[PDB]
């Protein structure tokens, strides 16, 4: 077949009931991770080829970074709460790897001013326990199937692709071959 499991995609050993239809997760300390965002825009890419109105989810993982980077989960956590993921992504990813400007979680606060968002809001949200629960849930998530590297994605908590399988001569044909595969896995 053109697409095969072990080649473009894998399937999970416990499949997870009720997970997000395209669940990626992500650290803003993954350099891969920089690349699909600034470079390839894997997202974006593959929400096109998805049908109108379809649930993506974008998750952030602690295991790398230490302290900061569960600083990092938990601001991701207020980004999604305030719906302000598409404002935060670039400069805090930049600040991570690119300028090296992020040490603190103070740091990562001037990052939504900036943007912004206005300190009270920030400082509300983060404490917030709405935000606790979203930290969670982000937790919850990658525990679901052992998450051990980034970047990931997994379509109806049963497949997760694969793009060391995929052409990577191309940054343009990796993409669509990526987002082809998502859409493959989708109509599953
Ligand atoms: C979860 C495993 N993991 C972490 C460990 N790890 C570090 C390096 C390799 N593995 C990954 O990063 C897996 C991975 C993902 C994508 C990928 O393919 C490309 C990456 C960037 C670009 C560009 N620009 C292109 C075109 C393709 C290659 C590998």
């Amino acid at each position: 077949a053109q697409y095969e499991d072990g080649k473009q995609y894998t399937t999970l050993e416990k499949p997870v009931a009720g997970a997000p239809q395209v669940l990626e997760f992500f650290s803003f300390f993954c350099p891969h991770c920089y690349q699909f965002e600034e470079v390839l825009h894997i997202s974006d890419n593959v929400k096109k080829k998805l049908p109108e109105g379809v649930k993506m989810t974008k998750y952030h993982v602690n295991f790398m970074g230490g302290d900061l980077g569960k600083d990092l989960t938990q601001a991701w956590a207020v980004a999604m709460a305030l719906g302000v993921e598409d404002k935060v992504t670039v400069p805090l990813f930049e600040g991570v790897q690119k300028t090296q400007t992020i040490r603190s979680a103070s740091d990562i606060r001037d990052v939504f001013i900036n943007a912004g968002i206005k300190g009270e809001e920030y400082d509300a949200a983060w404490n917030s326990f709405v935000v606790k629960s979203l930290v969670a849930q982000q937790e919850k998530a990658a525990a679901d199937v052992q998450l051990r590297g980034v970047p990931a994605m997994f379509v109806n908590g049963k497949y997760q692709l694969n793009p060391q399988g995929m052409d990577t001569s191309n940054m343009d044909v990796f993409v669509q071959q990526y987002a082809d595969t998502v859409k493959y896995l989708s109509e599953k």
